[PDB]
């Protein structure tokens, strides 16, 4: 059963990002649907897969990291609105049978992403 | 006066995106209001700014890349949903005097960005 | 020395969206006597290698060298890349402080850019 | 014809990596021949090119930046050796024609190169 999952790396400390607040949204032509929120854990992941199973669908997904908020409970004081607060992640999904690994490599400054393993 | 510009570099072929289309928001509490539409030229860049001036504004944004599209432009057919479409960097400008450099560094299975 | 230290790395071809599998790659330490070859592994299926390229004892505080043959694997891809490639045997230089926390040095390739960092 | 060129980026501050060492070598089958050492200027970049006109041949190179001392210099108290210090970027120019743009993006945890334009 294919997995969705995720992974917030800190590159400033060169650190799992540790309590960065994220929300799953399922992503239709009329809006946008909810489906789950998460916190990371002490190795910047989730305790469970975003998706599995038949929860794991084909479609279009985004993923939301409060980046900024992170920043800012590790002390960071950054003039608002910051240039990274929410990240938004928007991708797709094709097939339901593979494992998708979307993580987050970022700084108050700069993020990158990608389909991993 | 700051201004706002942006540049596509596709990492397939090392080359600048040419021909991505963009579209630029102000995100506020209400919604989304767009602010231009443009294309990439044969440098992946922009021929005018994207904001400049007094339309430089203190606030929240959003530029989409029609990534998608271009790399399936490009002769590179993926099955659909692609996992690359329609790229959405989120970013917000504090300081309307300061020039804001949003460039995209993407593959169909990868994108960076960074304040340059 | 410590035991539970371990170096690792993951190879990500980007322009697949696959795990970098079958490439060759090497480990150096780097020092003022000149680099010194520790491994030579190829990535598994999963674009990792099957056994650490350094632990425990054998993983020690200085400079090292990850040397990744990129530009055979995209030319054994079927790319067709003039040569000097611009991207051919990729030099990851970094530097381990602690010897007994884990260093995961991972590598997000294509035949025109890559990037890498300190992961977990 | 063609100029090679680069660009340091700190994304820690999201700002140009202003006074950056860097240098230049070419790489051949029997030593590595220093070509060029320069210093970033106010906009992370070199007031001259690295190479340019007969200088660019076509060939193996290596950038070596001075990345962690640099990071030292604004105030980031890392452990020795540092995860970052000098960032070797090897790379290959088959065309000598060409413009080749070669820029790095750097934090103390990680690093990014691509040919740009």
């Amino acid at each position: 059963m294919g997995k969705l999952s995720t992974h917030v790396l800190d590159i400033t400390k060169g650190k799992p990002g540790v309590g960065v607040k994220l929300a799953l949204y399922a992503v239709g032509p009329v809006g946008k649907t909810l489906l789950k929120q998460a916190v990371t854990n002490s190795d910047g992941r989730c305790d469970e897969p975003l998706l599995a199973g038949e929860a794991l669908q084909v479609g279009k997904y985004e993923l939301v990291f409060a980046a900024g908020d992170y920043f800012a409970a590790q002390g960071e004081q950054l003039p608002e609105p910051r240039f990274v607060d929410e990240v938004v992640i928007a991708f797709g999904i094709a097939d339901a049978s593979q494992n998708y690994h979307v993580p987050l490599v970022v700084s108050p400054w700069a993020y990158s992403t990608y389909r991993g393993s």
